[PDB]
């Protein structure tokens, strides 16, 4: 009643607030809290910090913390506790370099029990937004550090948030209960059980049979045909949010044949996106023409779409000297056939379906795409070392898009750095990314974003496919399910049946 049961593909992990895999972000966000909180309108509000001031040069920030906050174990949250957390994070700073705030922070110190001072090496504009992220800048009770650190593990996952991990039963379920001593609003739900269910179809079956009350996630939540069927069945409730992020291919500008502008341009006219969405996605997503949707901050640039046009694709390839030998359907140039490898997580049924469609569309224009589906670790390795022709990718949703996604293009962890290595203006782009993040002249900031996104668009680095939405399937008794502003978060505390 005031207890609900939902599902997740894996256990939540140890809930170290400062580390990545195998910690599940939604669970870190349930237990741990930020100094300031991200809102749908793009702003942040006071959270663990009541208020703040900054110096004139924008480099020194002083946060006045709430004085009534306790960790779930009764220990006080104060500036000392906050400063220790920042220390623990930055001791592992190499692991956070994709996130520019982690490179920017030069000092953190408690000026008193309620005053926290953070010094940056430049006037980093997205400072507050990055403090608001699910990780790594959230607070565990320092008593729960191991050997004065968190980077090598924690003891109990003690946060200040409205949920407390009750128990974690491997391959069965994770249980969270309401924090009865939470500083803020008391959630109506008292207990949330996450059944561990890795298979999309099995999750749907689990819901159909009534075993679980709620499913909340992105386009991989459950099979989309089943989602469509559920939406017409009055016994169930379903929701589909407005789009939150882009799904796209990254094309390797430093590997033949995607190293050729003409090829990447042709590939951008080759995919019938509407058909792909209608066919493989059951019409539940939107066609994307650009890396970021026009509704993304700084991204309403009037970039010119490349609409499905196989005739144009062919002309582009022919003009570039990719012509068809007699009796063949695959183009060649300088002896070399027009062959391209498409990489994706092989156990991702949706990615695989989209890949087959893309392979077929590209064959129609004389390009031989080979599908390379592999396990995560193998795909991740490819992202880092640039061993891909085309690779499935996605942006990160609010508040990461666009600033943090772009920041990340500067380092080899996601594929973007590798994908862009073949561009003569890659150094210029990376420099401008550095600049825009520290620009407070609003005209220059917009100018820099325009130049960066326009170069990426004109150089055909990406093949945008669709903008995807969050999806919800729930027992009607739970009522309308709200969305959390941050795509990886689940607003359990706002569920009020």
């Amino acid at each position: 009643p005031d207890e609900i049961t939902t599902a997740w593909p894996v256990n939540v992990g140890p809930l170290n607030p400062h580390l990545y895999t195998p910690n599940q972000m939604f669970a870190q966000s349930m237990v741990y809290e930020p100094l300031v909180k991200y809102q749908a309108d793009g702003s942040v509000i006071p959270w663990l910090a009541k208020s703040w001031t900054h110096s004139e040069d924008g480099k020194t920030w002083t946060f006045t913390l709430r004085d009534d906050v306790k960790f779930s174990n009764g220990e006080p949250f104060d500036a000392e506790a906050a400063a220790e957390n920042f220390r623990a994070v930055l001791d592992n700073r190499q692991r956070h370099a994709w996130l520019e705030l982690a490179n920017q922070i030069v000092d953190v110190k408690a000026l008193s029990k309620t005053e926290l001072q953070i010094t940056l090496k430049s006037a980093y504009y997205p400072f507050l937004q990055e403090l608001a992220l699910p990780r790594p800048f959230r607070f565990i009770a320092p008593s729960q550090f191991k050997n004065h650190e968190t980077m090598n593990g924690i003891k109990a996952p003690i946060g200040t948030g409205p949920w407390i991990l009750q128990e974690s039963k491997l391959n069965q379920y994770d249980v969270f209960v309401r924090n009865e001593n939470y500083w803020g609003e008391k959630p109506a739900i008292k207990k949330i059980t996450f059944n561990v269910i890795p298979d999309p179809t099995t999750r749907a079956v689990a819901f159909e049979t009534g075993d679980i009350d709620l499913l909340y996630g992105n386009e991989g939540l459950l099979p989309l045909d089943t989602f469509a069927r559920f939406s017409q069945n009055p016994a169930y409730h379903t929701q589909l949010s407005q789009p939150i992020e882009t799904v796209m291919l990254a094309l390797n500008t430093a590997k033949a044949p995607t190293n050729e502008l003409a090829v990447r341009e042709a590939l951008n006219y080759a995919v019938n996106k509407k058909s792909l969405i209608d066919n493989a996605l059951y019409g539940t997503q939107q066609v994307a023409d650009t890396l970021f949707a026009p509704s993304v901050p700084y991204a309403n640039l009037g970039l010119k779409p490349s609409q499905y046009d196989p005739q144009k694709a062919k002309a582009l390839l022919e003009k570039a000297g990719w012509t068809l030998p007699a009796g063949k359907d695959i183009r060649e140039k300088n002896g070399q056939p027009l062959r391209i490898e498409l990489s994706f997580i092989g156990t991702d049924a949706l990615s695989k379906s989209m890949a087959e469609i893309i392979q077929a569309d590209m064959r129609q224009i004389g390009a031989d795409v080979s599908l390379i589906g592999e396990e995560e670790s193998s795909i991740y390795a490819r992202q880092r070392d640039g061993r891909f022709g085309m690779i499935f990718h996605r942006t990160w949703g609010a508040p990461y898009d666009p600033h943090a996604f772009l920041s990340s293009m500067r380092v080899p962890s996601h594929a973007d750095f590798q994908a862009q290595q073949g561009l003569a203006d890659k150094p210029l782009i990376d420099k401008e990314i550095g600049e825009v993040l520290a620009t407070h002249d609003e005209t220059q900031r917009q100018a820099l974003y325009r130049d960066i996104l326009t170069r990426l668009h004109d150089e055909a680095v990406y093949l945008p496919i669709s903008y995807i939405s969050m999806m919800v399937v729930s027992k009607p008794e739970l009522g309308n399910i709200p969305y959390a502003p941050i795509a990886t978060e689940i607003p359990f505390e706002q569920i009020k049946p």
